[PDB]
C-alpha cells in the first residue's frame, strides 16, 4: 500500500520517525506485510483543512486492497485515525482520510 | 472538495495566507461550504510545466461534485486560473488544472 | 503527461535540474512532445519504501496516454528505472512507479 501523509506541522515539530511508526501501523491494521507499505511524510505545508489553518492532516491510502464501500474501510479509517490524533496532537476534526483503489498493472518495479 | 497547489515559486515568495484566500474562492467558485473545503499549498518545488521551468502551479481539484464533462468544469477552471494569476503573478501559460471525481465511500471521517 | 516525483534525498542531494532532464527523458521515453511534458519534484521528505527509510523515490506518471495493461507500460518503467538510478545513485529496489489513466475533461487549460 502507498500512505501519502501532507501537514502543516513544520519538519522540527513532526515526531523523528513518524514514516517508519506510520508504515509498522499500516502494516498492521491494512494486514500487509510491512516490506509493501511504503509511507510519504510533507510537512511544512500551508494546508487549510475544513476551513481552517489549524495544525491539520491529510492521509491517503492507495492500495489494490481498496474495496468501494464505507464498511470496508471503516476499521482501517478509525485506526488510521487513533495513529495521527495522538502522533500529531490533532483533534479528530483536524484529520480527513481519502482511500484510491489500484489495479496490479498500474504498479512499476524493476 | 480537496485543492492541492504544487508551485516552484519559493516559499517566501509565495503570498501570507494564499490558502486562507483559495479556500474561500474555491467555496464560492465551487459553491460549496467553506467548512467543507481543503486546501493544500507545496511551495519551494522543482518544476517543469510545457517543458519549462519558468514560475508555474499545478492545481488537483478532486471532489464527489466533479462531473466528467469539459463544460461542466470550465466556468470553474476559468476562474481558478483567474485566482492564481492574479495571487501568484503567472501568466496563462504556467496553470494547469486536474479535475478528479471522488465517491463518499473514499472519505473518511471521525 | 503528468511527472510528479517524491524523494528523502534532501533538495541539496539531489543533483542540480533534475527536473529539466526527467522532463525531456519522459518526452523521449513517452514519445511526447517536450512542451505537453510536466514534471514536480518534492526533496527533503520522510519517507519509507518496501518498509525501509533508505534513499528512495516515488515516481507517479499521468496522461491520457496510459493504457491499463502491465505489458503497455513495462517499456516505459525501465526507461524511468533506468532514469532515476543513475541521477539519484538509487538501486532499482529503492523506486516504485504508478501510472493513473487521465481523460481530457479532466485537464483545465486557459
Ligand atoms: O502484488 C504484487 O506482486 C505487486 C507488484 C507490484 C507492486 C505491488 C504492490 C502493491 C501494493 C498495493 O497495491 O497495496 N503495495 C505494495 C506493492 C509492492 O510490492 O511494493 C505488488
Ligand atoms: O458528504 C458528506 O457528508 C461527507 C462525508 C465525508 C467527507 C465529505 C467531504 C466531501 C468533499 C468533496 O468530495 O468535495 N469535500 C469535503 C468533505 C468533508 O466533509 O470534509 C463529505
Ligand atoms: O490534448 C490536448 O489538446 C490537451 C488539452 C489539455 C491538456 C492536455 C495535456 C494532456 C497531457 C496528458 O494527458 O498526457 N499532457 C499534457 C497536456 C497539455 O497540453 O499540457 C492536452
Amino acid at each position: 500500500p502507498f500512505l501519502e501523509l501532507d501537514t502543516n506541522l513544520p519538519a522540527n515539530r513532526v515526531p523523528a520517525g513518524l514514516e517508519k511508526r506510520l508504515c509498522a501501523a499500516a502494516a498492521s491494521i491494512l494486514g500487509k506485510p510491512a516490506d509493501r507499505v511504503n509511507v510519504t511524510v510533507r510537512p511544512g505545508l500551508a494546508m487549510a483543512l475544513s476551513g481552517s489553518t489549524e495544525p491539520c492532516a491529510q492521509l491517503s491510502i492507495s492500495s489494490i486492497g481498496v474495496v468501494g464501500t464505507a464498511e470496508d474501510n471503516r476499521s482501517h479509517s478509525a485506526h488510521f485515525f487513533e495513529f495521527l490524533t495522538k502522533e500529531l496532537a490533532l483533534g479528530q476534526d483536524r484529520i480527513l482520510i481519502r482511500f484510491f483503489p489500484l489495479e496490479s498493472w498500474q504498479i512499476g518495479k524493476i
